[PDB]
């Protein structure tokens, strides 16, 4: 009973985005990396629709099976984690990408891009595109850059302390800072966010000034905050 499973995220009947990973925590740690092909074998996961995907291991005991393609949104998707069988909803497809290049965070969702309504005094004035659902947005310096790649929505929370160190810096080194963050959408385990960053106003749609993560207005964070689910699909892309 070395790879008995303890447990299957998403859990039975939950409510999630399109890219959820199908996360299978064993009830022991399988320390030994050859016995884990063993182990994919004995958490095959078996799908419908069918979905091809991969394994990564996240600790010794949790396996994390990324699927290939986005699930099909408001569906329920029938799932066998080793005869283990379960299922759970996905609600819109909300997906988020992020251009380096163009500054900007396009959100769609069930493939139709759309935003927030916009404000008549923003402050003085800012940068907005027309096009629904393209949010100006600040990606990472080029000393810290937003890595491109394809992430999923792990956690979202509000007003959360957001600290220097998670880049390499002390938070009273000179270049460090310590900010709490009104809207936060997290899409890494290093810490990397899709973000409200108000003192970051003048660069979105401009500059990339961030430390990595992906800076949003506040408005603009707050209207895809409240639209995201955890395991949503977000892709950055030069
Ligand atoms: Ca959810």
């Amino acid at each position: 009973y070395g790879f008995a499973v303890a447990s299957v995220l998403p859990t039975r009947g939950q409510v999630v985005g399109v890219a959820h990973p199908v996360v299978v925590t064993f009830s022991a740690p399988i320390t030994n990396p050859a016995n884990r092909h063993a182990a994919e074998r004995a958490v095959e996961v078996k799908s419908t629709p069918a979905m091809t995907g991969k394994f990564e291991w996240l600790d010794n005991d949790v396996v994390q099976w990324v699927p290939d393609r986005f699930w099909p949104a408001h569906s329920t998707v029938e799932l066998s984690v080793g005869s283990l069988s379960s299922d759970f909803k996905t609600g819109p497809a909300v997906v988020g990408v992020a251009s380096i290049s163009q500054h900007t965070f396009t959100v769609s969702i069930d493939g139709v891009e759309e935003g927030p309504p916009p404000p008549l005094p923003a402050p003085h004035h800012r940068v907005h595109f027309g096009e629904d659902g393209v949010m100006p947005a600040s990606m990472g310096r080029p000393e810290y850059p937003t890595p491109v790649g394809s992430y999923t929505v792990l956690s979202k929370e509000r007003s959360v302390i957001m600290d220097s160190s998670s880049v390499g810096i002390p938070v009273d080194d000179p270049d460090g800072y310590r900010l709490s963050v009104d809207y936060a959408v997290r899409i890494t385990s290093r810490g990397l966010y899709v973000h409200s960053a108000p003192w970051a106003l003048p660069a979105l749609g401009l500059e990339n000034v961030s430390h990595g993560c992906i800076s949003l207005s506040r408005e603009d964070a707050e209207w895809y905050y409240n639209a995201v689910d955890i395991g949503d699909p977000v892709i950055v892309q030069e």
